[PDB]
């Protein structure tokens, strides 16, 4: 059996929630206690829904505090956010999604980022050869 075909036209008023987007979510540690996450905007040709607002969240994966925070009140014109109030030299899982007038969306691919280090001790150096890609 097989139910469901392809072919979605464009419309002014959002139709359904996005599936792929947000995508290409690239997060980077702005400093030591601040993080910056940016994502790619949805296409127009097949715009599942007009992003009305963006939601971001972060939680220490390898930290004492396992409290996941959530940012509210983010402009839809901002495909990026600057998190402030985290630990230094610690990894954090940032989850950014896109909400539409039709409904909320599922979390996106989490990016592990390690904030700058405080101690004068530098991280390890693991060498490795890269195969043929592309």
């Amino acid at each position: 059996g097989s139910s469901g075909s392809s072919g979605t036209i464009e419309a002014r008023t959002a139709q359904s929630t996005p599936s792929a987007p947000p995508q290409k979510v690239m997060c980077v540690s702005m400093g030591s206690t601040t993080v910056r996450v940016s994502w790619v905007p949805p296409p127009a040709d097949s715009r599942n829904g007009v992003i009305t607002q963006y939601s971001v969240a972060y939680e220490a994966v390898d930290g004492e505090d396992r409290g996941r925070h959530v940012v509210d009140g983010i402009s839809r014109e901002h495909s990026s956010w600057d998190l402030v109030g985290l630990e230094k030299w610690t990894e954090y899982r940032v989850w950014v999604r896109a909400h539409t007038d039709v409904g909320p969306g599922p979390e996106s691919s989490p990016v592990l980022v390690r904030t700058d280090e405080d101690v004068p001790s530098g991280p390890p150096r693991k060498v490795e050869s890269g195969p043929s890609s592309g």
